[PDB]
């Protein structure tokens, strides 16, 4: 496709998240860049509202699969780039086992030269001293592969996958993800055969940054079944 051409080199990224979890209002702003040729993303995220009311790792999947590296032989299966520049809506439900649920809706699209991911998140039925609102989760991330399938009736894709978060306990906190993506424009998009995205994420901190923040480096590739 022709949306593929927009990801040729290094593309600046802006992420904006407005969140509300059990009534805690918070906002995240992220800036960085993506290099889809090599499936590399680098971003620094800031909590602009003060200390984050949920653990950073629970937000990683919400905070741009258009930067996945699709091998040459799977280009026909890259829905995410094919929807650009007009973009796509990405919606999820994230169910934290024995705790609350995030519902998210995001628009991913070009604004000028910048790939923007603008997100709204609402969390309900969290335990005020559970693993999430009680900040019991380690600052790290366990990636898991994502099985992408076509949803031809919505002209888009869907996926469902589980993420495991480490608890400072040593226990594990499951986050069950359900995902739907739908194009924003009317043009044609690529509906893919079933395939996976594999991700390697690294969370770090900036020693000079005093705001609550997350530095994130990710490498992502597509792989056929």
């Amino acid at each position: 496709s022709k949306g593929e051409e927009l990801f040729t080199g290094v593309v600046p990224i802006l992420v904006e998240l407005d969140g509300d979890v059990n009534g805690h209002k918070f906002s995240v702003r992220g800036e960085g860049e993506g290099d889809a040729t090599n499936g590399k993303l680098t971003l620094k995220f800031i909590s602009t509202t003060g200390k984050l009311p949920v653990p950073w790792p629970t937000l990683v999947t919400t905070l741009v699969q258009s930067f996945s590296r699709y091998p040459d032989h799977m280009k026909r299966h890259d829905f995410f780039k094919s929807a650009m520049p007009e973009g796509y809506v990405q919606e999820r439900t994230i169910s934290f086992k024995d705790d609350g649920t995030y519902k998210t809706r995001a628009e991913v699209k070009f604004e000028g030269d910048t790939l923007v991911n603008r997100i709204e998140l609402k969390g309900i039925d969290f335990k005020e001293d559970g693993n999430i609102l009680g900040h019991k989760l380690e600052y790290n991330f366990n990636d898991h592969q994502v099985y992408i399938t076509a949803d031809k009736q919505k002209n888009g894709i869907k996926a469902n996958f589980k993420i495991r978060h480490n608890v400072e306990d040593g226990s594990v906190q499951l986050a069950d993800h359900y995902q739907q993506n739908t194009p924003i424009g009317d043009g044609p998009v690529l509906l893919p055969d079933n395939h996976y995205l594999f991700t390697t994420s690294t969370l770090s901190k900036d020693p000079n940054e005093k705001r609550d923040h997350m530095v994130l480096l990710e490498f992502v590739t597509a792989a056929g079944i």
